[PDB]
């Protein structure tokens, strides 16, 4: 069975767009806690991490809110440790996805051998100085790379970040925005990524299973599902702040979760990239969130063929 | 080739929302007849049957309107089989999807070694006593299965029912908002299924091929489709009563229907769940009778390759 | 590398909506010509052709505007060679789908050997006989194959034709709305098709490496793709003449896309097909338009999982 911590991550300066610092806060809203108490989950609820306003925060180059993003990772490394240690199943609500350099350290710190899932339409891996927008959203996986050590520059705010995974162990699902310089570095990182190409080359089926095989093939290990709702088509969720058309269809984000789930080794999860404020009426938002919620359930049980409990129905 | 009977029924008392019985006149409408008979078809309208009222029929335990629903789907079974003997596919245009206790034991009267395809999110195989609504368009299947008498109360209006199908007869399509009691019973049977995780997973066409194989391997035998439009997505099919995000596309619908055809093996067809009265605006109507209407003409050969009589058209 | 010449064709009279001349000017107008050369590409507008007015072109038996048609696919051929001559990929910007006739035959003088792909909803294979409309876009492929000859009577405007592809030399891919006749001429002369039904039951892609095999297989030649929009799904192609439902999604069509880019073997490009003047709001028009700059992106290199240059981007 499983036991689940949640972490709310109202955190947006990873990017230049409010209203991501309320996703736990609509998530919350949805019933996400009550819906998974009602699956098998043992629900601890560890709270909306307190991120203080760095007020003197001007950019390193061009990488904007450099401290504010590494301090507020920090603590999000700190909190996910804290619930890893307590035997349960880190879930991080945000939040933009500068965070995941906060959740995969912490996670990381318990569990080193961990395997990452990245489901986006980004891959999030300009280092500082590949970066063209600045924004760190864009930039987390380098931070955690240790192929990419020599290539970070010592960014205001990261010096507490140490690299934790290697290329080999991420796989990306969803690509379809990516930079020329991130895809240099994918290609001679020889990172593993089944942008939507490969999705529809090979349907999401045969994608998990060679994402699944690639990173638990030679033996079991933990898993981070770190999911970007923008890596679902905007028909979905499209309240988010860089929605990219042509994406994951609802049925693929619940396909890949429930594989996942599956596998019985998810061990952090990350939902991320909610933007309420962008929704473009009322039902934008629900719809967004509501995918959201939905994506999260599967992770820990929920399946679109049915759930029993292990008693007699029949009475 | 292939006569057709048509059979309206308009009811609605297997669930609570009115409206459903408007489905067959929405159909007729939509120019069903006229179009059917544009292909190779031989068409006769059996009519609309006149399900008279029952005022008194309060509930069985929470069961509701047993005796409106036993009743109609009484009717209807006499129907069927009439049109069936007379050598034709039996069309019931519904209605609400309890009349398939109806049409599925009716059919069996004539073709007792039918199997079933069952299109739907839903698996309508609660019984009476593992359904939480009462809404008697969620336990069609509990009558029809062998191995659930014993399980079956005697709920009034049904005394004339006996189970024509062992779970080995039918496989399911579409399945993504089942209840644990149903969940149970669907793997304590063995039944076959496909829930929107297997079309996901492997893909409609090869769905289709080990669904066929499943039920007509061991020796060719009639098939009854039994299709609820809420088996499609609510993008295609809206105007019903139980929408669920995530469902079979058009093309998907089209592609079961398309390849029942080709088997030359369809004995009978329900057409169900439509309800004009639900759809949000009169687009979202016509969509949905659209969808449905192309859904049946290809179960009668509609083809999106194209078709030809065997003529020489380059004259 | 790869050179492009870029030809608009505004030209409508192939079919009775008027409009789709407009399409060069909003394909321009959203920065084509710049985001080509954002890529790879050598690009040289050729400029839109000047189709004069024939003002006394009354039909021939029901066939409409025929020495309009004729002249403007007489000229189109004309520039189309030209463009090839000069060691570039032809890119024409239609325009009604007729003008194929003219675009294929250019080609074909400077490149016999080559083959075509041709994705659309409709065959466009009715002779001047076989079609009920009298529409010259629902014709252009019996004019160019040579096993027609024999069946196309003398139609004012064409006598310039001499067919030049054989059935064996063209793929359909995304049909799903064929007339009987146009079904007859594809079984009889045993032209390959993937129906949507077929890239239902393969996936996209299978369809594409069945598509390339089939015309590459025995010998490497040139690509001609003929892109008609209206074989995307209306929901994102909806400015166009005759949408059908059920179409390939924009996946599905960049899929098609890259995978030919990949083949190195693009010889000449149509994008047909696009009305302004037919979306049903603003947002329709932008839609569509966006959606064919993407599907020619992908003609010329644009990768979903990114490019980049041959330099060493961690600098
Ligand atoms: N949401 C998002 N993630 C990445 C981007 C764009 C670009 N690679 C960047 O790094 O800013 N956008
Ligand atoms: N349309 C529909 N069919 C079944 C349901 C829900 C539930 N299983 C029930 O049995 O009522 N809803
Ligand atoms: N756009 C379009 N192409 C073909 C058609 C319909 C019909 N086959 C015809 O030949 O007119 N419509
Ligand atoms: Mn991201
Ligand atoms: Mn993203
Ligand atoms: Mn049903
Ligand atoms: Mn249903
Ligand atoms: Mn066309
Ligand atoms: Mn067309």
């Amino acid at each position: 069975s499983r036991t689940i911590g949640i972490i709310g991550a109202p955190f947006s300066k990873g990017q230049p767009r409010g209203g991501v610092e309320e996703g736990p806060t609509v998530l919350r809203k949805a019933g996400l806690l009550e819906k998974l108490k009602e699956q098998e989950c043992d629900v601890k609820d560890y709270g909306d991490l307190p991120f203080a306003d760095i007020p003197n925060d001007s950019p390193f180059q061009i990488v904007k809110n450099p401290r504010s993003v590494g301090k507020a990772s920090e603590q999000l490394a700190g909190k996910v440790a804290e619930v890893k240690k307590n035997g349960r199943i880190s879930l991080v609500l945000g939040g933009d996805h500068s965070l995941a350099i906060g959740s995969i350290s912490g996670h990381a710190r318990v569990h080193p051998d961990l395997g990452v899932i990245w489901v986006d339409a980004h891959t999030d891996i300009n280092t500082p100085l590949t970066t063209t927008s600045g924004n760190l959203h864009g930039q987390p996986v380098s931070f955690l790379l240790k192929e990419l050590k020599g290539k970070i520059p010592d960014v205001p705010g990261f010096s507490w970040v140490t690299p934790c995974i290697s290329a080999k162990d991420i796989v990306y699902i969803g690509l379809r925005d990516v930079d020329p310089g991130e895809h240099y570095i994918l290609k001679t990182l020889g990172i593993k990524y089944f942008s939507m190409t490969e999705v529809d080359r090979l349907g999401i089926g045969k994608v998990m299973e060679e994402t699944l095989s690639y990173l638990l093939g030679r033996k079991k290990r933990p898993i981070h599902l770190s999911f970007d709702v923008d890596g679902l088509d905007p028909s979905f969720t499209p309240a988010t702040g860089t929605p990219v058309v042509g994406g994951l269809t609802y049925r693929e984000g619940l396909y890949i979760t429930e594989e996942i789930y599956k596998t019985g080794l998810l061990s952090g999860l990350d939902i991320m990239e909610v933007n309420p404020s962008l929704g473009k009426t009322p039902e934008e938002v629900t719809r967004t969130v509501n995918t959201a919620v939905a994506i999260t359930l599967a992770c820990f049980g929920l399946a679109r063929e049915g759930n029993h409990k292990p008693i007699d129905y029949l009475n």
